[PDB]
Parts: structure tokens; sequence; C-alpha cells
């Protein structure tokens, strides 16, 4: 089948990276398909000595889903190159394992970053703004690059040296350059309560959805890392959606960014923002302080 | 789509039960789509008092797969009762997140309960023959009920009072009535080294694969919850088993309990036994001590 394919398509060289020269550490955490350790690489792409870094592998007891999965957002990564994009240095598949090596991003994931902190970490309602500025610049390059991300998410973000934001988790992510969306027979395995009312209903995926996302990803950010819909069961959300309810203003939020989600939850997919829209709006309340 | 019409069909009474008389109490564990939690049920089906129960649920951050998944299992579980199958009670789906209330098995997963063992808790070859006899019993109802499981494995195994198997999970069990069969388009997200060939490469379920997983199974249950296949990356799988190959007779377990593991992966569906076939050769080891 499909993945037959796939797997021995792969098996039979810019990104190939000696297993010897790898050596892995600490579990770091995982995700819906695959496990991350922390790694340090020997002579990695022209670095002299080891370099920190990232590495993605199946977990015990892998499915052919988790392993597409993962093929697929090596295939996505070798495409991309953006500094709010989580950035690829090899893999491992000759002798092993399937490895992904990716960017090191020291402050884990934005969820867990945001969850340590209180707002005057201290963080101010300007580093926030920043935040969200910065993981919008990344989706309008892989809008652009006609690709849609799925799985727009706090825990899916990786704050790097410097507090950069780094877009994460390609695994679901889906090339859209022919028709302009991405549609689904079964059921998408992304959580219910970050995806748009139409993928929801319909398993349509388009950029216009990732913006509904980003709008939950917004609400996420305002909160520090509060829990969306918090106390409703997935399940009510259909009915909830379909008759117009949405998140209410959360505290520490001004009127201008409530609206902003308002925006990215419209119904209408032609009524939302497009990123760079979004990348204005917080621009411009990042300068009226 | 099909999920919102399955919620709201759902949504708008031989099952339900009252959620005021639940009580909920210690994680027991999580699967791929639920995690269960032990509990207590009040004049629970006409016993008097409370009765210890297992609950399932959702998920922090459930995706439509996973509701569907647990709406699914809610389905087969009505329709099904055997001595060897996993107990359904009720469910609470009327005024909170969506809980099913199943039979509790003392001693947890199988796989738990013989990698908590040794071979002379110490378990007899008889005690393992029984093990596996019992759940053969179990497929063989499931079977007649023209229902494939799809996800047979240690982990999947419930062990009640008395030491009695009682299979478990049926989030993606399959009815097979009309066609003798079940074929799923896109990947299963079922475990690599527990699947048919035939289901790996061509997406084809039925009672047979499940025969197959349950060779897989039996090689579980001699070798005390080993891990198959171990040290082997799920992806070369395709060309390994396609090649021929098939797991090496493990220690402790004689020719004929051999015989029947290799039986049951053979290649052609039709070559493997039928569970009766599988239940007379496992009685037949059984008094020849
Ligand atoms: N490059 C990375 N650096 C540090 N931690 C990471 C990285 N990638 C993933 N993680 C952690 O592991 C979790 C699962 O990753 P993923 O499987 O990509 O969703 C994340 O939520 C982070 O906690
Ligand atoms: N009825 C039950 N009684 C005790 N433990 C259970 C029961 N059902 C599930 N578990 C535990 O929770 C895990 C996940 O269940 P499942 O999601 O059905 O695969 C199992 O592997 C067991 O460890």
């Amino acid at each position: 089948g499909p993945l037959s394919l796939s797997v021995d398509a792969f098996k039979i060289p810019k990104w190939e990276f000696p297993r010897k020269n790898l050596v892995l550490g600490k579990t770091l955490g995982e995700g819906e398909f695959g496990k991350v350790v922390k790694a340090t690489a020997f002579h990695l792409k022209g670095r002299a000595g080891y370099t920190t870094v990232a590495v993605k592998m199946l977990k015990e007891n892998a499915s052919p889903s988790e392993l597409r999965d993962l093929l697929s957002e090596f295939n996505v990564l070798k495409q991309v190159n953006h500094p709010h994009v989580i950035k690829l240095y090899g893999a491992c598949s000759q002798d092993g394992p399937l490895l992904l090596i990716v960017e090191y991003a020291k402050y884990g994931s934005l969820r867990g970053f945001l969850r340590e902190s209180r707002k005057v970490r201290a963080l101010t309602m300007g580093d926030l703004i920043s935040f969200a500025w910065q993981i919008s610049q990344g989706m309008q390059y892989l809008a652009e690059m006609k690709l849609v991300h799925r799985d727009l998410a706090a825990r899916n973000i990786l704050v790097a040296e410097g507090r950069k934001m780094k877009i994460s988790d390609f695994g679901l992510s889906r090339d859209v350059y022919e028709e302009d969306s991405y549609v689904k027979r079964s059921q998408g395995r992304i959580p219910v309560k970050w995806m748009a009312i139409e993928s929801l209903f319909d398993h349509i995926y388009t950029t216009q959805s990732d913006v509904w996302s980003f709008g939950v990803l917004l609400w996420e950010i305002v909160t520090l890392g509060g829990n969306p819909y918090p106390g409703i069961p997935p399940e009510r959300l259909f009915n909830l959606l379909k008759t117009g309810h949405r998140m209410e203003r959360p505290d520490n939020c001004s009127e201008e960014m409530y609206r902003l989600m308002l925006q990215c939850w419209k119904q209408e997919p032609d009524k939302r923002p497009v990123f760079a829209d979004i990348s204005k709006d917080l621009e411009k309340m990042m300068v009226k302080r």
C-alpha cells in the first residue's frame, strides 16, 4: 500500500547523518505520534565538535499511521526554512530506528513556557504580542509555501534561545498548491477545541482554518497557557460552535485583542483575516503600547 | 459529517446511568484513545450499594478520531456478552464528559500481569495455556458475532478475579456480517508488530488477521510479556515479513506450541487456523501436560 511504497522508496543524502555520531539523552516529551529526546551530534553539517540537538523518533509499538506521520514531517521539514520554523539538520535511517535530528529549543514548548510564568518569568503584554507576531510571521511564510499546518496550538510552538518562537510538529501538515484545501475523509487526529468549524463538520483544511487555530493559540498566549473552552467536553463543540458561541473575552485582554480572536473565529472562512492582516494587527497593538 | 451525526443522534436508556451515582478515583492507565480510571457506582443495574467498576473517558484534548473511537467501543460493548469479553454496565452522556462504565478486572492488563511473574506470581506452562485458551474462546464468540477485533495484544486483555481473561479495548472493532472483511483506506492506528501481513500491506482486516494477532499474543504469553521482534524497528517489518521471516521459537516453548504460532503467521490467510482449531490445539496441549 502507500506506506510500504514510501518505506522502500525511502530506504533504497543531503540529509543522512551517521548514527555513530549521535548520542541520545533525556526524554523531552511525547506528541501524538513521536517522542522527542535531547541529543548531541558530532560534526553536524560543517559545525566542529558537538552540537546540542533534539531528536524525534517513533514511540514503543508505533502504528502505520505514526510511521507515516513521521516520514511526512521529515518530508515537510526538508522544504522549509524560516527563522520562525523549527530547523531540520538530518536523519538516521540506515541502521536503526528512524530518527529526525532537529534544532533544539531550550525553553521547550510555548505552553509549558507560558504556564511557568506570570503577567506584570514575568511577561509584559508586549512580550505576548511579540510571541504571537513571530508565530504569525511563520504562518504567512508557510501559507505562501502553500502548506496547511493543521495542528497549530501552544504545545506545538517551541521557545528557543532569545525567546524566539519556532513553529513545530509538521506530522500532519499538508501540501495545498493544487487546490488550496486539504480534505480528509476519515476523522482527523487534531484536538477538537483547536479545529475550525468547517474542519470539524466538513473535514476541510485550509490556511483559513489555520487562522482559526491561530485564534485559539492567541487565547492560549493571552491567558498564559489556559485550557480552551474550560470545563466543556469536546463533544459539546459541535453544537456550541454551530449555534454561534465562542470563548468569552479572557482577563488581561484588551478590546482590540479580543476583536482579533473573534475575527479568527468567524463562521465564514473568507471573513477571517489572513496571516498578513494578523501580523499587521499585532504590530499595530505593539506600537500603541 | 459522520461524527456530528453520531454525536447529535446519541445526545437526542437501557444504558444511561446517573452521573451523581458514580464516584471516580485513581487512573488505571491510558490506551490509544481513552483513559481508564478506577471508579465506584451506586445502585448499578439492580446491585444494592456500591460496585467497584472501571470507567473509560476521553483524554485531555481528544481529537474527532478519539471521540469516534470511544462512541464505537460503546456501540460494540452493547451487543456483546461472553464470560471472556469485558462487560459493559452503562454510560454517562447527559451532563458532563462521556464516560463508559465497564467491569473492573482487578489484575489489570495481561501484559503487566505476566511481566510481574516468573515461570516454574509463579506460573506453570499450564496456566499460560489456560490463558491463551480463554482468550481463544472469546475470539471464537466474536468471530461468530461477525466482529473483527483488530487490536488483539497482551495490553488489551485484562485479568479479572479468579485469573479470568477478558478481551478488552473495542474502539477499533468492526462489523463484518456483510462482506467478511473490513478494509480501511488510510493508515491503521494498530501497532505494526501485531498486524497481519495483508493488513500491513493491503489494509484488509478479517477474522483471519485477528488470528495473526493472536499468534503474536501467544508469543507474548509464552515469553511472559516479552516485546515482539525485539530490537527490530517497525519500519523493517514490511520487508522482513514479505521475505518470509517470522519470530524465532522463544525459550520455554514446546515444539507443538511454536508450530501453532507459525501457523497463525502463514502468509496465506486461509492457511491459518480458525479460533475453533486454535482452541482445540490448546486443549490438546493442556491434557498432555
Ligand atoms: N526541538 C525541540 N526542542 C525541545 N523540546 C522539544 C522539541 N520538539 C519537541 N519537543 C518537546 O516534546 C514534545 C512533543 O513534540 P511533538 O511530538 O513534535 O509535538 C513537545 O511538546 C515539546 O515538549
Ligand atoms: N476494566 C479495566 N479494569 C482495570 N484496568 C483497566 C480496565 N480497562 C483498561 N484498564 C487499564 O487501562 C489501560 C488502557 O485501556 P484501553 O484504553 O481500553 O486500552 C489498560 O491497558 C489497562 O492497564
